[PDB]
C-alpha cells in the first residue's frame, strides 16, 4: 500500500523507533497527524544521541519530506528548539519540513493552565513535555485558539490574542491563584519568529491528494498507543488525544477510503506506565525477570512499569479500532531462557462470566481475572537472528498463535536494534 | 459497498432527509457518529409533522436497530423528551435503539454556558441551535467531563459532578455575571433517567464489527454540511464536530479501512447560514428566484438562507476531504424556468491566478471571483420525473457538466418527496 499508518496497538513502548525509521526509507512524505511534542523518537547522529519530539525523524532522509498535519497541536517554542538542534548538526530543516495552516498552537497561557490544572487542583505532577497540549486543544474546540495562519495577518493575530489572553488570565488569577501571563512577552516571542513558520506552509489535504494519484509513498506516523485513546481507551486513565488510526483523516486532509495498510506495532509482552487497568499483571517472579531482561528502566521513561502476558483480549480490541492489516512483532527474546509462556484469551468479570472482548470501561476492571492459555518456552537464543528456519520451533507457535487469535498476520519480526536484525515477511509498501 | 456513510457536501440543508428514510430500507443497522441534538428530521407520524433532533429516523423501521455512536454528545432530556414522543405514539423506542458508553454527556451548566455566550454578543451572535452541544466537548478534551459510563457508579457520578460543577459556576457568575446552575438539581434530575439510560448501553464496537464480518448493511449518518468541519471548513465559521466521513471512524470505534462506499448529499445550488465566505452567492433577483423556489426560509427564527449558483471548487474540495464514491443531487427542478444557468468552475485572485482549489485562510476568502461556465436553462419540468428518458437533455448535460468537473459519479437523483421520484443509477450498497 502506499499509504502506510504506523502505529502502537497497547499502551506505549511497543518500541516503535526502529520500525518507523526503517519505513522511511522508502516513504516519499512522512506525516503527524494528532498529539504534540511527546514523541519521544531517539536518535544517534554525529556521535549525538538526540531526542524529537516533533519533528518527524524522516528529517534525517534526503530524499524525504516530513510534514506537521493539522491534527498537530504546536508550539513555536518546542519547534524552534529542535529546528535548532538539527540544523546545528548539519541538517536543513527549514527545507524539508512543511506544515498545515490549520495547526492549533501551543503558548504559554496554555502550559500555565496545565500547571495549574495540575499541581492545583491536584498536588504532585512532572509531566515531561506533554505541557499544554490539553488546553491548546479546548481552545480549538470552542474556537478561541489560534493556529498557524494567523501568523500572515500579524497585526489581526496580535487582537486575536489579546481576547484569548484576557479570558485564561482571569481564570489563572481568579480561580487557581496562579501568575498572569504577561501578554506581550507572548505577543514578542511569537512575532519573532512567525515569518519562518509561515514559510514552511502549505495546503496538506491538497498535497496528499496530489501525492495519492502520483503514486508517492507515504507513511503517516503515530506517536502514542491505541488504549490512551481519549474516546476509546481505558478511560479514565486516557491521554491527551485521540490515538487510533481513525484520526488520520481527520489529522490529514486525506479520505479515509486512502488508507492502505495500518501497521499494528506489537510488544511481544505487556507493559504499562503509570496506574490504570492491567488484567494481565505478573506479581511474582515472571515480572521482575521481564523488566529486568527487557530493560524496561528507561526509553522514554516513566514511573512505575509493570509487566504481563500478552494480551490478545486488549489486543484484538486495538484490531478493531484501527482496522489493522499486519502485525510487527518486536522483542520477543525477552521471552527467552523460560519454561513456560502464556497469553490472555478471555477475561472472567466480578460476576462468574468469561468475556473474549474487552468489557466495558465501566464494568470493573481491577475486578477482571484473566484466562490464560499455555505453552511452553524456548531455551534457545534470539536476540539477533535474521530468519524463520534458524528460529525456535517453539518460539515459532508462539506467533501463530498470536495470529490465530487476533486473526491478524505478523508481518515483521524485528529481532534486533540494528537494521538487519530484522525479518520482512510482508512489507507493508508492497502489499 | 456494505457500509455506507451519508453526508451533505456543502454548507447544510442539502436535503439528506429523504435519501436517508429511503436506503434506511435496506439498512439493517442505522448509526448517529457526531454532533448532539441538532440534526433536524422532519418526518410524518400517521399525518403528524414530528422533529425528531437526536434519534436517528430509522427507529421507525422494525427491522433496524438504531445506535448512537460515540461521537454524538448526548444530553439526557432530549432523548427524553424524543422516546415519550415516540412512543406515546407506538413506537417501541426502548428496544430498537441502544447507546455508547463514551458519549459525553450534555447536562444543565452546558447549556447553561452557551446561553451566556451568545448574551455576551447579542448582535453578533453566533446563532445557536443545539445549546451545549460545544461545551461538551470542550469539557470532553480537556478530560474534565462525564461520560454516559460514569452513571454505573452512582457513588463516584456524583463526585465529579460535584468538582466540574464549580469549575462551571465559578465562570457563570464571576465572568459572565450569570445565575449558577443549581448542583443537586442536576443530580437529582440525572438520577431519575439513569436507570434508563444504562439500559441502552452496549459494545458498539464489536457489535458493529461483528454485523461487518456478518455481511449486514450499516448506515452511518452525517448531520452537517463538510465545509462546517471544525478542522477543514471555513474558520472559525465551522461547527465543534468533524463532520467529513474521518469522523466515522472516531465517533463509532470502527476502523477506517471498513468504509465501503461514501455518498455526498449534493444541492443543485449552494446556501449557507449565518455568517462567512460564499463566492457564487447571488445578489439579485436570480438569486432570490432559488430562495423561493425551493422555500430556503428559516425555520426556527424566519431568517432568510444566503443563496447562490453551484461552487465546483467547494464541492471538489469535499471530495478530496471524504474521498467521495457517488453523489445523491437533490432540489433540480428548483432551477426548472430559468433562461441560464451557471457552474462556477473555478476562482480567481487578485494578482490574477485562478487556481482550481479552495483557500485556506479565513481574509484569503476575500478577493476570490467565480469564473463562470454559463449555459441554457429549461422550462419544462423536472419534479417528480423517474426515468432519466423524460429529462430535457439540458438537465442532462448540466448534470454531465457537475461530473466531468468532479470526478465523482452522480449515482442518485432524488426527484422530489415521494420514495418513487428517484433515479438510482447505482445503489450505494450494491455498488
Amino acid at each position: 500500500g502506499n499509504n502506510v499508518v504506523v502505529l502502537g496497538t497497547q499502551w506505549g513502548d511497543e518500541g516503535k523507533g526502529k520500525i518507523v525509521d526503517l519505513l522511511t526509507e522508502r516513504a516519499k512524505y512522512v506525516v503527524r497527524y494528532q498529539g504534540g511534542h511527546n514523541a519521544g523518537h531517539t536518535l544517534v547522529i554525529n556521535g549525538e544521541k538526540t531526542v524529537l519530539h516533533l519533528i518527524p525523524s524522516g528529517i534525517l532522509r534526503e530524499n524525504v519530506t516530513s510534514i506537521i498535519g493539522n491534527g498537530v497541536v504546536l508550539s513555536p517554542a518546542a519547534l524552534m528548539k529542535e529546528m535548532k538542534e538539527l540544523e546545528d548538526r548539519g541538517i536543513p530543516v527549514r527545507e524539508r519540513l512543511l506544515l498545515s495552516e490549520a495547526c492549533p498552537l501551543i503558548l504559554d497561557y496554555h502550559v500555565a493552565l496545565d500547571n495549574a490544572r495540575e499541581k492545583a487542583r491536584g498536588a504532585k505532577a512532572i509531566g515531561t513535555t506533554g505541557r499544554g497540549i490539553g488546553p491548546a486543544y479546548e481552545d480549538k474546540v470552542a474556537r478561541r485558539g489560534l493556529r498557524v495562519g494567523d501568523l500572515f495577518d500579524k497585526e489581526t493575530f496580535a487582537e486575536k490574542l489579546k481576547e484569548v489572553m484576557e479570558y485564561h488570565n482571569f481564570q489563572l488569577v481568579n480561580y487557581y491563584k496562579a501568575e498572569a501571563v504577561d501578554y506581550q512577552k507572548v505577543l514578542d516571542d511569537t512575532m519573532a519568529v512567525a515569518d519562518i513558520l509561515t514559510s514552511m506552509v502549505v495546503d496538506v489535504s491538497d498535497l496528499l491528494d496530489q501525492a495519492r494519484q502520483r503514486g508517492d509513498f507515504v507513511m503517516f506516523e503515530g506517536a502514542q498507543g491505541t488504549l490512551l485513546d481519549i474516546d476509546h481507551g481505558t478511560y479514565p486513565y486516557v491521554t491527551s488525544s485521540n490515538t487510533t488510526a481513525g484520526g488520520v483523516a481527520t489529522g490529514s486532509g486525506l479520505g479515509p477510503r486512502y488508507v492502505d495498510y495500518v501497521l499494528g506495532i506489537l510488544k511481544a509482552y505487556s507493559t504499562r506506565v503509570g496506574a490504570g487497568p492491567f488484567p494481565t499483571e505478573l506479581f511474582d517472579e515472571t515480572g521482575e525477570f521481564l523488566c529486568k531482561q527487557g530493560n524496561e528502566f528507561g526509553a522514554t521513561t516513566g514511573r512505575r512499569r509493570r509487566t504481563g502476558w500478552l494480551d490478545t483480549v486488549a489486543v484484538r480490541r486495538a484490531v478493531q479500532l484501527n482496522s489493522l492489516s499486519g502485525f510487527c512483532l518486536t522483542k520477543l527474546d525477552v521471552l527467552d531462557g523460560l519454561k513456560e509462556v502464556k497469553l490472555c484469551v478471555a477475561y472472567r468479570m466480578p460476576d462468574g462470566r468469561e468475556v473474549t472482548t474487552t468489557p466495558l470501561a465501566a464494568d470493573d476492571w481491577k475486578g477482571v481475572e484473566p484466562i490464560y492459555e499455555t505453552m511452553p518456552g524456548w531455551s534457545e537464543s534470539t536476540f539477533g537472528v535474521k530468519d524463520r528456519s534458524g528460529l525456535p520451533q517453539a518460539a515459532l507457535n508462539y506467533i501463530k498463535r498470536i495470529e490465530e487469535l487476533t486473526g491478524v498476520p505478523i508481518d515483521i519480526i524485528s529481532t534486533g536494534p540494528d537494521r538487519t536484525e530484522t525479518m520482512i515477511l510482508r512489507d507493508p509498501f508492497d502489499a
